[PDB]
């Protein structure tokens, strides 16, 4: 039941690269059919890729018209990746995708990624006139981070988020905020220690309250996000970096995804530190990520064959950075990303990735009943015309399969496999009244 109970998400890079309805439908069909609960659809990540229908802002003592709004948006995300294959989903395919999904039993979780990661917001926000909203280290501009010193950007950012999540209530239960990697690119991938580095070497020129602004932004984007009934969710590495909880605290309603342990001079928060501090925790193990394009050995960080190899050696319920500490999960999630969002997308590839997280944790992952609901409807309806002992052998054979414990996981598959079988044996042995 515990195992069961547990959320199996696959997480889908749409950020950085286009993805079709269709594709997408087709992602959800498998998510189903191995057993997962949910799909993750970072659609703001990097490149902005989904637009409401009034996409007005009221911001700064004004309202960004809808019109100007989206085509500032829709230059900001050409202008991060210009995607041959398509620029952005519209809100009547996104409805249509969440009632697909609905229908599957499929959640959807969107992200919308800042303040970092947000290339195209920052981007569009320069096309609206909104002066300086990049965040600067010595001279060095990121082009994926906000300043959270610049009110303006900042306050039209967040009426942003409020946007989508207005959108959302009711027909989602989670919303990604993001909140990873400040300032990557900026300061080689040390925003955190650079936020939080005036507090201890002052007059050296680091951000003034840096890191104690972040914390009043996250808390921010939760109480926006809680307000529309959503549960923020938010990437683990920001979180009480360096386990620092000096700076302020953290909303405990955010749930972390916790994909990284951190690594030499990133030094994260452990788990149990998380946990501690009341956050629910969903295992995003960076050991399981795939970053397309990456397909085999030595094609690169989170090439395929290491996220297989990760998926085989790193349990759904092993998370990063435990101090040995036993750390308890929502769920585990799977995600592929589009780091070079010129690579061509593979289903194939993406669906093996699935399948092997499916495989590997097949006690937590839900069974498949589509084709023994399909075995049962294509039964013959009327047996009248067979034999007594036909009939009775067909009969007994379908109570069998509607008789299956309806919560088995893939790990008793051949159960519900072996019923199928026994059905179509039966139906096949009908013998007609001589
Ligand atoms: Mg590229
Ligand atoms: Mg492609």
């Amino acid at each position: 039941n515990e195992k069961l109970a547990k959320k199996k998400i696959v997480s889908i890079d749409a950020g950085r690269k286009y993805f079709s309805p269709e594709q997408l439908k087709e992602i959800i069909d498998k998510a189903k059919h191995y057993g997962y609960t949910d799909l993750h659809l970072l659609v703001g990540n990097d490149g902005l890729r989904f637009m409401l229908d009034d996409m007005s802002i009221t911001a700064n003592g004004k309202t960004y018209a809808s019109d100007d709004v989206k085509r500032a948006i829709e230059k900001g995300t050409n202008d991060y990746y210009n995607d041959p294959n398509g620029n952005h989903l519209t809100e009547s395919q996104m409805t249509d995708l969440i009632n697909y999904a609905k229908d599957k039993g499929i959640g959807l979780i969107p992200t919308v990624n800042s303040p970092g990661h947000m290339d195209a917001i920052l981007n569009a926000m320069k096309e609206l006139g909104i002066q300086n909203p990049n965040f600067s280290y010595f001279g060095k501009k990121s082009a994926r981070t906000v300043d959270l010193d610049n009110e303006q950007a900042v306050a039209f950012t967040k009426a942003l988020i409020d946007k989508y999540a207005a959108y959302f209530a009711k027909k989602t239960e989670i919303f990604n905020i993001g909140l990873d990697e400040y300032a990557n690119d900026a300061t080689d991938a040390k925003g955190w220690s650079v936020l939080q580095a005036d507090k201890y070497y002052p007059n050296e020129g680091y951000p003034v309250k840096g890191y104690e602004k972040f914390i009043a932004y996250a808390n921010d984007l939760a109480r926006i996000v809680k307000s529309h009934g959503l549960k923020p969710m938010a990437f683990n590495d920001g979180i009480y970096y360096n386990s620092d909880t000096s700076f302020g605290s953290f909303d405990k309603d955010i749930i972390v995804s916790m994909w990284t342990g951190g690594w030499g001079g990133y030094d994260v928060a452990s788990s149990k530190l998380l946990a501690e501090k009341g956050h629910q925790i969903l295992n995003t193990n960076d050991a399981w990520y795939y970053v397309l394009g990456r397909n085999a050995d030595g094609q690169g960080w989170y090439n395929l064959d290491q996220g297989l190899n990760g998926i085989k050696n790193t349990p759904i319920t092993s998370v990063p950075k435990t101090e040995g500490a036993d750390i308890p999960i929502i769920g585990g999630m799977v995600a592929a990303w589009a780091d070079t969002p010129s690579a061509r997308y593979s289903p194939s590839r993406l669906f093996k990735l699935m399948r092997h997280f499916a495989n590997a944790n097949a006690e937590y992952f839900a069974a498949d009943y589509e084709s023994a609901e399909q075995a049962l409807n294509e039964v013959p309806k009327d047996l009248n015309r067979y034999t007594a002992e036909s009939v009775t052998a067909v009969k007994e054979a379908e109570k069998a399969i509607r008789s299956l414990d309806s919560n088995l996981s893939r790990a008793q598959q051949d159960t519900i496999d072996q019923a199928i079988a026994k059905l179509q044996e039966t139906v096949n042995n009908l013998t007609l009244t001589p």
